[PDB]
């Protein structure tokens, strides 16, 4: 009953501003309206998008970007070097409060040599730069005199992407129309609706009842569509992983042996199998979807006895209640989770149970997001992982100068300080040479094993469930919560 020329896709989240300047991760709506200088194919291979080609100096400081001259903004205005320079400076301007600001801060200058040639010079080498340039470009002719934060542009976007903004019903959906002059390919389905559906049960119901054509469906609900020949299920790998973040300021979690013991205490395989229904994989480190993966790293296997042996080695002894105690101090700490994240709450609970089995006392604290400071709790059920360059969620997450206590923009919330990690990551992000970067990311991975900031738990798979009439859907490695599953929607047809 959904028309053939119409495509209706449910997403969990609704953004406030349809603007790449304010995009968190790979946002579905923004990447429909906008395109960047670069893009990624089904193998997450970096590909030309708005940029035709590029040359990079040997020092890695100068990027000569050659642009397509056949690209139109949705309003018909031609896309040019003027837009690239404007956009980069918009992201770079602190007044814009851009989510993108940090990724562009080692940009020194942007030169417009001709309308199809931009020269970008960097203070220091930035191998992830071509990845960061996958961010959507902004139209200068519409925004040069606007307040980016508040402009009505954010509710009436114009981009170079495969779909044109048509209509926004706030809280419900965004309607799109195919960009008839899309430069990559001809957009197949003329009408696109992105429906906001946060509840997993509701999305599955709407899907089952033919209200939507496609959605990510929680693994728990999959049997609804399994063996239903009216629907296909595409199993999608993601770089999104869950972990217990240790706060190294904690008197117990400070100890290396305690953190190792807690890792050994967790039966991750059972979690993946039972909680996650084998729709996930055991995680050991944060680059298991990256080329940077050493694939030859030590692992903390489930070994309750080893865990206890470690705790004895740190001078803990089980007491009358069966709980490890040292000098009259019980080994006890809080495990915090966002109350609106059912999987993380579940993992917090499971961790607590695992810690009980080996005499470690823990208290689960589940609170709404934004109601507490998770850099100030003993431990935190956290999510990380990018399918993009290995630098993106490593340096900012693990490097010591990114300690959120020392750095406002740091994501090292557990205040982890390891020098082997620091130097490895610093070197890994100082060259573009592939084998060298791998060497340092291996050192990084090895250093993490030696000094665990986390308990890595599981990498997540996501289920794209679609009406069987849908064709042309491709899978690629997804981001946080499966973002990027609509990456080739312009090739989707009925």
């Amino acid at each position: 009953k959904i028309p053939k020329d119409t495509l209706i896709i449910a997403v969990e989240n609704e953004i406030a501003r349809i603007n790449p300047a304010y995009s968190e991760d790979h946002d579905a709506v923004i990447n429909l309206v906008f395109s960047g200088l670069t893009r990624f194919d089904e193998n997450m291979s970096l590909k030309p998008d708005l940029a035709k080609s590029w040359d990079i100096s040997k020092d890695g400081l100068v990027y000569d970007i050659f642009l397509r001259d056949d690209v139109l903004w949705h309003d018909g205005v031609k896309f040019s070097a003027d837009d690239v320079k404007f956009s980069i400076e918009a992201f770079k301007n602190p007044k814009n409060n851009s989510s993108i600001y940090v990724n562009f801060e080692d940009i020194k200058s942007v030169e417009i040599l001709n309308p199809s040639h931009v020269k970008i010079t960097l203070f220091k080498p930035y191998p992830a730069f071509l990845d960061a340039l996958s961010i959507g470009m902004l139209p200068k002719h519409l925004l040069e005199n606007e307040n980016l934060n508040t402009s009505s542009f954010n509710q009436n976007p114009i981009g170079t992407g495969p779909y044109k903004f048509v209509k926004w019903k706030k809280g419900e959906y965004v309607e799109f129309k195919a960009n008839e002059h899309f430069y990559l390919d001809k957009v197949k389905t003329p009408r696109l609706i992105i429906k906001h559906i946060f509840d997993p049960s509701i999305a599955s119901a709407e899907l089952k009842n033919g209200k939507i054509d496609a959605a990510l469906i929680d693994v728990s609900l999959l049997n609804i569509f399994k063996n239903d020949e009216n629907f296909g299920i595409l199993r999608e790998k993601s770089a999104d992983y869950r972990a217990l973040m240790f706060n190294l300021d904690n008197e117990f979690l400070k100890d290396l042996k305690v953190r190792q013991a807690l890792n050994y205490a967790v039966d991750k395989e059972s979690i993946v199998k039972n909680l996650l229904h084998d729709y996930a994989f055991v995680a050991n480190h944060p680059l298991e979807r990256s080329w940077a993966n050493s694939k030859n790293f030590k692992i903390y296997k489930y070994d309750p006895k080893k865990a206890e042996d470690l705790l004895v080695s740190a001078g803990f002894k089980k007491n009358k209640d069966g709980n490890f105690e040292k000098d009259g101090k019980i080994l006890e700490f809080e495990i915090w989770a966002m109350s609106n994240d059912p999987l993380r709450v579940s993992l917090a609970g499971i961790l607590q149970s695992e810690f009980r089995k080996i005499g470690v006392v823990s208290k689960v604290v589940a609170k709404p997001a934004g109601s507490f400071d998770y850099s100030k709790v003993d431990s935190f059920l956290i999510g990380w992982g990018s399918p993009l360059d290995p630098d993106f969620h490593t340096f900012r997450v693990f490097e010591s100068s990114q300690d959120s206590a020392l750095n406002d923009e740091g994501w090292n919330f557990g205040h982890y300080h390891d020098k082997k990690v620091d130097i490895a990551l610093q070197k890994a992000r100082n060259t573009s040479n592939l084998e060298e970067r791998k060497k340092y990311y291996k050192d990084f991975i090895d250093a993490l094993y030696e000094n665990p900031p986390f308990i890595f738990l599981a990498y997540l798979d996501f289920a794209l469930v679609y009406n069987k009439d849908l064709k042309g859907i491709k899978t690629r490695t997804l981001g946080h919560h499966g973002v990027g599953f609509t990456w080739n929607v312009y090739e989707w047809s009925k």
